């Protein structure tokens, strides 16, 4: 038969090593050759493989690199101005890469080019409470500094924004080896530990949804009208730049000023973390001076995307999509993610080869230039949005598919979350100790609930990752799966050599996952939830669960504002319109969710509770988008505005209340709160109202 | 059997004259409690009549009502302060009404309150190209002026706007007998023309489709949050007071300064139209004054919303919908065009009775205050937005009946040309020497198309009515029709007794439709298209008729742009993409349409193309709105930024072409240009791939 077993046990862990072999060779990075030729050989195998159609769609925007012949570095200078220290012009190759060419040094992309000179301060993870800490509390003035900064715990991007706003004039991003080397492992090749040497790239822009920084809204094509630099979206204002903890410890070890405010600002390197400005007596009129020639182009990307035609609802769409482009070889980002994608359109092509078709259409992608922006991704929504929002049922992202080996690791919307729990009680957890148990009792146990005893933990859906224009700009129901770490015993930020020129195929089949069990699984997970979203005759999703969620926020953001007692008197702040919103919400999906059950061979009936269920995510969209963040419109869910990586609940509501202490007109900010509030219970109140019968 | 023609049969002229009669013997002034205790009977009969749901939708909104104690008038006042002349505080009622109370006296609705002082400037109809005629040309500063206009041409709202950016410090509007005065005709009661103590009502809002003015995009329900009065939208900030002929006679005849430039600038009273600014010598030190004491209030506002449930596609709506509110007794406007609601609700229901149901939803509605901005109709669908743009199949307005007896009119979006052709050509002509024929051969012979001949006249919609969020907001199909006057004949400005207190059912019933046969025949056109709508099987839209006008509106905005050669060619200016675009969707539209003609009991494929159908006028919104008008959001469509009732083709691109010549940084506004032609070019490649094979 044909059915969601036969596509799970077509899966083959060899299958996918081989592919991750395939796609980790050479370096990917967007804009390239050498990315073009892998699309080229993803769109000839997918239709190899057995789908319908698969084209490439590209489009033409921002990317950054650094000069080839004018490298960026950073410098110690005298009195005089001789350069007595400069930092690392590349991270040492790994065993057997020496060869490579065309290995993007290590760089902050985007950066504006500048030669600032100054002095250092120190800001620890450069979060907005450690600048609070900084002006507020020890009274120090980052104005005209350079600061330097950890990377750790948020987006290099708000730490870079953070930095802008305090006035610095240039950053400083390093590695310490308190939140990338983990105790008692091995530095790269012999561990999986990042080495002195090594430097995790990354992007540092603030788009906020926006895409390609010069065509907000719109996709960009061939004749498309392009914004300015100077009115580019989210592009940093200061020069920044990347280094390793070598380079970092003697940028550091002279420090002077003032000492660290207490533990949690020192990381391990022997220095005394002092936060400045400046370095102490016998060095004081040395400084740091930045070399940034990176430039900006506008380059062209190109996204694979086949199609697998449904043979009942061929106009409803779900996608599974990842991105293909790298900053080197890729091994674990994205090419764990990209080789368990390709294996999955393998075992959906071999089912079409034999006759089968899903009931609705299923739509892969492999995204380019997702590490400067989302912007492939968000391109093609841009392009394709009319057809997304009238037809998008659900959307799978799929990038890492490892991060550690411990357990699963599962963000998505609580639509999804009835599926997750009975799609991982029918697949064989792959984790010693629990041969012949479930992934659900293995991912349980060592990742409970913090809720409720019995189930395991699934987090809110944050940003840094391609499902960001799909969820918080068009609202499709979208969610995400990989292996993860034990967070409790390990204190270090995601896997120590993420973007760094050591994240190998050799770092993955020897470090993390030999016998590709852990691919395997993941692989199960999110190809499983694609065929269920695909073929379940009723879409799988259950509103109650998002009745759950959203008392759980709505108690959450009124605990926050309830700190402000007074204020909430004063200017009679009630949050009593959205708990009774959410109360309705309740209601409605109950009656909703009994209706669901108990509905004959009538398909308009099913069509038509089928997009009730499919237009409720829709629901939580306001067009007006949030204050400043035009394309974040879900109200439910937003990234933070502290961290982009971090999902918020009640966003609009939650932004309000930040720090509104501070704020010089009291009157003025608790009428936004009560604004946000109206809002908030509006539209929760509007998306249940969709669930009811409907005339 | 139950058809249309059981539908049509069923609609009486003596029944619409019965409820003409019913609706217009006392005023129904919006937020008053005559027109909420009309709206309770329209529930109740309503649900005699046999719908299956009739609910009141109450929002509480601004409104605007003079002060009954202190009285809106303008003086002329001497040297001393001596006020020598004083305009009317009242209209003189007409015959059997003069014990009516309750006539809300003339005024412009929410006009602010001021007593300024000054000398009078003559702006004829107060356009744009008055202005700039006066301004350029003329070179008449209005800067601490107060401007007097003739009503015509445009939208009061407008002449507010044109004249607070040229500085004036008040407005006077007037009704010149050029405009509202038809020779051969004698003047109310015994004819159908103005006398010289009428005086047109309205609102001089300048909403942009905002609705309410203080919660623009959220329903002003019981816990909305509501913008102080500063920062509502749409508020003019300079007194305004309208008046008739007599009194103008007065304020115009002793004007001084320059001539008038030309006869378009005289009407038809005996002044010499002279511009100003100022009297003549000897009144030279006489002023005017105006005294505005009307105060903006929130006022609970109520609609009816009567639901007709469809027996296969519940969720797929049809509205049938028209305004309640009316500034006196509203014998035309609107009372003309809800008696045949009424009718229409009161056939829909016979059928009902006797066991029928229509295959789609039909929703009835009796909107409130829509003469103070569309604020009924916006607000509701503020609140059911997201039904609405996933259900919504089509709207069909409903105010005024008739303003003429020559002809139909009808606007409409191209997509509903051939349902209104083939309809009229089943429809027997109310004309005179007409019997026997098709209502499609009289109104083609004396309204023919300008581009083909043997079709008649169907004009774009503009705005200032209910259909306006629909629309332009929300991308639902909409479409009017009535009966109107021959406009080749007559000069006059819509008819003579719009908004005035002489707008009764006697002049209804003596001097527009005495055997309510035109009447009959507009409930027999809107009927009908509800009817067609709501039940034919395939949506009777056709999207080769968008292919055509998008075509028609491409070649005349590039027309517009060649007026510019020399600019065209500097900053690279080409329509190109557009073009294209048109070309693909006239090639994809003819594609979809053989599609549609040839796909078998097949309910999914017809869904699936109902469903393309209803979301091509979708497919036409742009979420981030028009430049500074957010609320209009459809690209090809919105109305005139120089006169809301008047529709304007590609509006993005024809507004920053417009005066393009007097900027001050071409590059600047080239540029702008550019970009609005990607966004149309960009949007109508978009629309058209709504319609391409979904997979
Ligand atoms: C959760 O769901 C419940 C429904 O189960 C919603 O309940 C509604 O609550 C609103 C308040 O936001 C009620 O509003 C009140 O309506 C009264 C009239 O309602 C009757 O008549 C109308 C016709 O207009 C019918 O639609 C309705 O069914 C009732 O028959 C008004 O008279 C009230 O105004 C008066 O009192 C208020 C408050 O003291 C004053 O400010 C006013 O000035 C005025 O004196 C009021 O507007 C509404 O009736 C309720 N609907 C019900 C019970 O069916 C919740 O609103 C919903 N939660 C959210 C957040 O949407
Ligand atoms: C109306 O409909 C037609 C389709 O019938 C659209 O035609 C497309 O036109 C665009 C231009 O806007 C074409 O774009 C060109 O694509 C080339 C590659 O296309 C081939 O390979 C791709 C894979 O990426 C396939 O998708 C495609 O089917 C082809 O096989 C590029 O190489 C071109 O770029 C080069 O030339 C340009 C122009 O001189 C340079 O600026 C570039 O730098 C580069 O050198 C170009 O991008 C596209 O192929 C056409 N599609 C077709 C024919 O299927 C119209 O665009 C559409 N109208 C609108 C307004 O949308
Ligand atoms: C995840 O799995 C659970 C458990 O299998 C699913 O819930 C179950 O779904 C079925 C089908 O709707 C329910 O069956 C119903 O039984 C009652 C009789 O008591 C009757 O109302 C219906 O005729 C129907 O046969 C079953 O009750 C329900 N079990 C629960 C809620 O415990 C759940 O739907 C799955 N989630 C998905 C697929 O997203
Ligand atoms: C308005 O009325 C006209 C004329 O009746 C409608 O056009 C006609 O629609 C019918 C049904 O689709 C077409 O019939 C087709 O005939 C051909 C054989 O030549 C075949 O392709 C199909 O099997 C079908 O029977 C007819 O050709 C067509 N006539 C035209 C275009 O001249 C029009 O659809 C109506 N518009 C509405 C309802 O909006
Ligand atoms: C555990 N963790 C992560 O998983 C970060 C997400 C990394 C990865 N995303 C990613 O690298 N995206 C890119 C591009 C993101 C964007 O531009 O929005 C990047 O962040 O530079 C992913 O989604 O798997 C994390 C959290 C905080 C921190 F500082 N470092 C890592
Ligand atoms: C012929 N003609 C009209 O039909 C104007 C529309 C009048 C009527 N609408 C209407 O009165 N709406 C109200 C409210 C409009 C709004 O606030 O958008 C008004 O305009 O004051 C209708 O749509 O039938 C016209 C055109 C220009 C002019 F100056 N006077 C009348
Ligand atoms: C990755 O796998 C592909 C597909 O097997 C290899 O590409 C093929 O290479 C052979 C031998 O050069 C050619 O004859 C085919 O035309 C290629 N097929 C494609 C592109 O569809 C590719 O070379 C492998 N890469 C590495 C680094 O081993
Ligand atoms: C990358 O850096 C190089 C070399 O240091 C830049 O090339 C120089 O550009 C300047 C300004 O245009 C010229 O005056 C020199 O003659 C060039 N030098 C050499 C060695 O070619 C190059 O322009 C930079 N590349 C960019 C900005 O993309
Ligand atoms: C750091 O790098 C700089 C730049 O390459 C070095 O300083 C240059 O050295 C050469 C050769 O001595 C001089 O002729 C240049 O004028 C110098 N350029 C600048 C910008 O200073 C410097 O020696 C390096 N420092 C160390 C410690 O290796
Ligand atoms: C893959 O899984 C193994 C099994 O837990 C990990 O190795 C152990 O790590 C724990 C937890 O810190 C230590 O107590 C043990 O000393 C390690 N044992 C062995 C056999 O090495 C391994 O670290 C995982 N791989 C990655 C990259 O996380
Ligand atoms: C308009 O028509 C309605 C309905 O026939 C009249 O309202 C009814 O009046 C009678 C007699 O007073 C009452 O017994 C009914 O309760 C009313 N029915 C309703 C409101 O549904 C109304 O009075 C007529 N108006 C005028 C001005 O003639
Ligand atoms: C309407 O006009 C009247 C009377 O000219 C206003 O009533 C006066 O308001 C002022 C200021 O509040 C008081 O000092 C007077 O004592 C009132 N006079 C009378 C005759 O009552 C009235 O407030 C206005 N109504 C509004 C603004 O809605
Ligand atoms: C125009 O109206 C005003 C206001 O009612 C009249 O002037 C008032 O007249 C009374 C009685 O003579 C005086 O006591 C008031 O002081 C006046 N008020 C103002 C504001 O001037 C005026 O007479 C009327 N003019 C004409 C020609 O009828
Ligand atoms: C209703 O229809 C009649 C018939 O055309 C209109 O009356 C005529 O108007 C024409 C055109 O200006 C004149 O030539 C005739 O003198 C009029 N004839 C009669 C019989 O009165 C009448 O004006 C229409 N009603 C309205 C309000 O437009
Ligand atoms: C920080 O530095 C500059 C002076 O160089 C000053 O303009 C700025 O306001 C300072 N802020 C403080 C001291 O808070
Ligand atoms: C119109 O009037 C005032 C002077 O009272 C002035 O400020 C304004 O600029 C004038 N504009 C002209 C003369 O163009
Ligand atoms: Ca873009
Ligand atoms: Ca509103
Ligand atoms: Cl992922
Ligand atoms: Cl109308
Ligand atoms: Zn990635
Ligand atoms: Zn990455
Ligand atoms: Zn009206
Ligand atoms: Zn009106």
């Amino acid at each position: 038969k044909h059915n969601m077993k036969a596509f799970l046990d077509e899966l083959k862990a060899e299958n996918i090593k081989k592919f991750l072999y395939n796609f980790t060779q050479i370096p990917h990075l967007a804009g390239t050759e050498q990315n073009f030729q892998l699309a080229k050989q993803i769109q000839s195998q997918w239709k190899e493989f057995g789908l319908d159609s698969v084209e490439l769609a590209h489009y033409d925007v921002l990317l950054s690199y650094p000069n080839k012949t004018h490298p960026n570095y950073i410098s110690i200078i005298n009195e005089d101005g001789n350069e007595i220290f400069n930092t690392s012009l590349f991270e040492p190759p790994p065993p057997g890469y020496e060869n490579v060419s065309d290995i993007v040094p290590p760089f902050s992309a985007f950066s504006p080019q500048g030669m600032p000179e100054g002095d250092l301060v120190y800001v620890n993870y450069a979060r907005t409470e450690d600048f609070f800490k900084l002006e507020r509390d020890m009274k120090i003035n980052c104005s005209g500094k350079i600061v330097i900064a950890r990377y750790g715990k948020v987006f290099r991007g708000n730490k870079v924004k953070n930095a802008q706003l305090a006035g610095a004039k240039g950053v400083i991003l390093y590695s310490d080896p308190a939140d990338y080397f983990a105790p008692g492992v091995k530095s790269y090749p012999d561990g999986w530990n990042l080495p002195g040497g090594g430097v995790q790239r990354g992007n540092i822009l603030n788009l906020n949804g926006a895409g390609d920084p010069l065509t907000p809204g719109y996709p960009a094509n061939e004749y498309a009208y392009r914004r300015g630099i100077a009115e580019a979206v989210g592009l940093p204002s200061i020069p920044v730049h990347p280094i390793g903890y070598y380079d970092a410890q003697k940028l550091l070890e002279k420090m002077g000023g003032s000492a660290p405010p207490d533990s949690s600002w020192r990381g391990s390197l022997k220095v005394p973390y002092n936060v400045g400005p400046g370095f102490t007596g016998n060095f004081s009129t040395q400084k740091v001076k930045m070399h940034i020639h990176s430039t900006n182009e506008v380059t062209r990307i190109y996204n694979v995307i086949g199609t697998l035609r449904g043979a009942v609802e061929p106009d409803r769409y779900v996608i599974l999509g990842g991105h293909r482009d790298s900053w080197v070889f890729g091994g674990i980002d994205p090419q764990s993610g990209a080789a368990v994608v390709h294996e999955i359109v393998r075992s959906f092509g071999t089912l079409k080869k034999e006759g089968w078709r899903p009931r609705r259409t299923i739509l892969f992608a492999s995204w380019d230039a997702e590490e400067f922006g989302l912007l492939g991704s968000t391109e093609w929504a841009e392009e394709n949005s009319r057809l997304l929002q009238e037809r998008g049922v659900a959307y799978i992202n799929a990038d890492s598919s490892i991060e550690g080996n411990y357990t699963l690791r599962v963000d998505c919307t609580p639509l999804m979350y009835s599926l997750v729990h009975n799609l991982t009680k029918e697949l064989k957890s792959p984790d010693e100790g629990f041969e012949g148990k479930s992934l659900y009792e293995s991912w349980t146990k060592k990742s409970p609930s913090p809720e409720f005893s019995g189930m395991p933990r699934i987090s809110k859906l944050g940003s840094g990752n391609d499902f960001e224009v799909f969820f918080q700009r068009l609202g499709i129901a979208s969610g995400r799966a990989r292996y993860t770490k034990n967070w409790e015993t390990n204190k270090f930020s995601g896997y120590p050599l993420y973007h760094s020129v050591y994240e190998t195929y050799e770092l993955v089949e020897k470090f993390y996952d030999p016998m590709f069990k852990y691919h395997l699984t993941v692989a199960q997970v999110r190809g499983g939830m694609v065929f269920e979203l695909a073929n379940s005759i009723v879409l799988p999703f259950d509103c109650r669960d998002y009745a759950v969620v959203l008392r759980k926020y709505a108690d959450k953001i009124y605990s926050i504002s309830m700190k402000h007692p007074q204020e909430m008197k004063t200017y009679s702040v009630s949050f009593d319109s959205l708990f009774s919103a959410v109360k309705n919400f309740t209601e409605i999906a109950s009656k909703f969710s009994e209706r669901l059950q108990d509905f004959k061979s009538n398909p308009i009936v099913l069509r038509m509770m089928n997009d009730q269920l499919m237009f409720l995510e829709r629901a939580f969209i306001d067009p007006l988008g949030l204050p400043d963040r035009p394309f974040y419109r879900h109200v439910i869910y937003a990234p933070s505005s502290h961290n982009k990586y971090a999902g918020e609940s009640f966003p609009g509501i939650y932004d309000a209340l930040f720090d509104i202490e501070s704020k010089v007109d009291p009157s003025k900010a608790w009428g936004e709160v009560k604004r946000q509030i109206y809002v908030a219970a509006f539209t929760v109140q509007a998306a249940a109202e969709t669930l009811s019968e409907v005339a």
